[PDB]
């Protein structure tokens, strides 16, 4: 026979088909998340993993799946598993950490962009038929000579920095770690203190993980810093931001827009997040976003899914697999 | 007397308290558009009119008002001005060479990049309430490793090719006058025929004025030559393309989107144009709308006034204006 692989969520037939002659599927080919329950009862006795952005895994879930020896995860952020016991398990624990850069990178820009340009407002009135040509309305906000801030310059800060070349910006971050001077001065980069970052930007783009250092770093006193009009744009995690003290300050008109791809709702790892995305924030006018598709672009996602199975087949077959986020003797 | 000035739509106060010294100012202060007649009741004696995009001169116009020395555009497109009508009644025809190039071409890769990821509809789905966490769905195309197609490469041409510069795409164009080898080499820009272009992009990106030669020149034809599901991007003028073949395209699935800034029914010089943009290209999912806000940026609006009254003025002082279209005796 073959080793067990459980694969959370539906992923393209060509990935199957590679899987297949080396393991036995436990699959779900649909466009449907399922229950917590469900899950640890497909992997009671599987070997083997593919998780995805909705899965949640804790020390209780280890515990109930001991013949688990790897999760091989599609995905960057893995602030919804616990590293450190799986580690302690002696199961693998691995994550995608290229693939989904660059579609978030574009995706981000475009969000910058449409809220600076109020597009939500612009293709609805369009839309409207009441369009009966130019007039001088939806004066919004450009690129061209603004400061653009970036809190955060790992992989997407990265991306979204050459991404920003050529659209005469000035070009500011704030970082736990800093670049060397050869990458700082080639893309025009000038690090700053956090409190200067908010501040000063006209665009304010966050590109950091979720963790202990992270989360509601954003507050309702770093906000109350910002020139009065600036935008925010969250393409990483929601929980860096408290959504409450967002919304206050679009209400009180010192934030321009908040742009988002990612909410607080969707951070299962501490159980006292929001419930929901509040219906007056969905309902403000100053605002743009989108259903965690930062990597949604299809030939990526096929990549995903491929280097997340070869990660599983590594492991299985006795290997250290290439991108493994913890180590195991 | 001081030379009666005409302006057509609302302007910012400092560019009135720039003219209201040298002339006497007939505003429209308001965000409406005049009625024609309105229009030519106001010029009927003025020496000067700051023209806009929905005001269109021809001979008849000219005839009416035999006092105008000088029509200062406050656009890029002189389309809707006759030209050499002007020239012949020894008007001056000017316009804003360079001020509006830029926040359209920002506009417009924000619009490929919303067209390619399905933004309209995945913000719909996010203020509707639905997004209960990530599901594997609004899949869409991304700028890495796509061919991006140019018709046409000046000024917004030029701008957008030196944006997408750390894009990871590969750029080609077709051009009417083509750039120089070290300009094509610096940018990476690939020059090739009109059908190939349209053969071979995964995005088309429209940088073309409106004239007889170009009009309807993206038609029916062109459009059955694109690879199933090439995006297209219009931020220059609406009648380049056919909006009715366009729908067909997207309709039978050919096209697989169409982002528009502009649109056929704003091109006010051609008599048989539609009077509304057809109600099924508005209901079509595969598409994203701005009412012509490419250069509705503050600061920059600003700045078009100002050109169109340096104009204004150094016509109205015997000079020959430095952005004029034509020349004069
Ligand atoms: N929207 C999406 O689809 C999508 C896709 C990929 C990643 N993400 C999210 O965005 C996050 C960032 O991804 P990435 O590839 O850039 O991660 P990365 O690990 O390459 O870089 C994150 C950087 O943030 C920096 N950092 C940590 N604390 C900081 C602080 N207090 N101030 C400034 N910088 C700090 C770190 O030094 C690190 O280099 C991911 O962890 C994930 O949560 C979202
Ligand atoms: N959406 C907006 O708000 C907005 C703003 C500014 C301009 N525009 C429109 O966009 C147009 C172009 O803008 P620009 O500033 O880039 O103009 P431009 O005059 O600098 O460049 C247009 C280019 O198109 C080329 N061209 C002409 N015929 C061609 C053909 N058949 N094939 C390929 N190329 C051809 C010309 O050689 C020229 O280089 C303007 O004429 C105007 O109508 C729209
Ligand atoms: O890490 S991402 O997939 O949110
Ligand atoms: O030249 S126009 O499109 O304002």
């Amino acid at each position: 026979m073959l080793p067990k692989l459980v694969i959370t969520h539906r992923v393209h037939e060509e990935i199957l088909q590679l899987l297949a002659p080396h393991c036995e599927l436990i699959t779900n080919q649909t466009d449907s998340t399922l229950t917590r329950e469900e899950i640890l009862r497909r992997c009671r006795d599987a070997q083997a993993m593919m998780a995805f952005m909705p899965d949640r895994v804790d020390a209780d879930f280890l515990q109930a799946c001991p013949e688990l020896r790897v999760i091989g995860c599609a995905l960057k952020g893995f602030d919804n598993f616990d590293v450190d016991a799986c580690t302690a398990r002696g199961v693998w624990l691995t994550f995608v950490p290229d693939l989904l850069t660059v579609p978030t990178a574009e995706l981000a820009i475009g969000l910058a962009v449409g809220l600076g340009r109020h597009l939500r407002a612009a293709d609805a009135f369009v839309r409207s038929g009441k369009f009966r040509g130019w007039q001088p309305r939806f004066y919004g906000t450009g690129l061209d000579n603004a400061t653009v801030g970036f809190l955060g310059m790992g992989a997407i800060g990265l991306a979204m920095a050459d991404r920003l070349q050529g659209w005469g910006a000035t070009l500011q971050y704030h970082e736990a770690k800093a670049l060397d001077t050869q990458t700082e001065q080639r893309l025009g980069l000038r690090q700053v203190a956090c409190s200067e970052l908010f501040a000063s930007s006209d665009f304010i783009l966050l590109a950091l993980p979720l963790n202990a250092d992270t989360l509601h770093l954003v507050n309702a006193e770093l906000l109350a810093l910002v020139r009065p009009g600036a935008l925010l744009v969250n393409p990483c995690r929601g929980s860096v931001v408290d959504e409450a003290a967002v919304l206050a300050a679009l209400e009180r008109g010192q934030l321009g827009g908040y742009a988002a791809d990612v909410f607080e709702m969707e951070d299962w790892a501490r159980a006292d997040r929001p419930q929901q995305i509040d219906p007056a924030l969905l309902a403000h006018p100053n605002t743009l976003f989108t259903p965690h598709i930062g990597s949604a672009v299809r030939a990526v996602r096929l990549e995903i899914e491929r280097c997340a199975a070869q990660n599983i087949l590594q492991a299985l077959a006795g290997e250290r697999p290439i991108n493994a986020v913890n180590r195991l003797p």
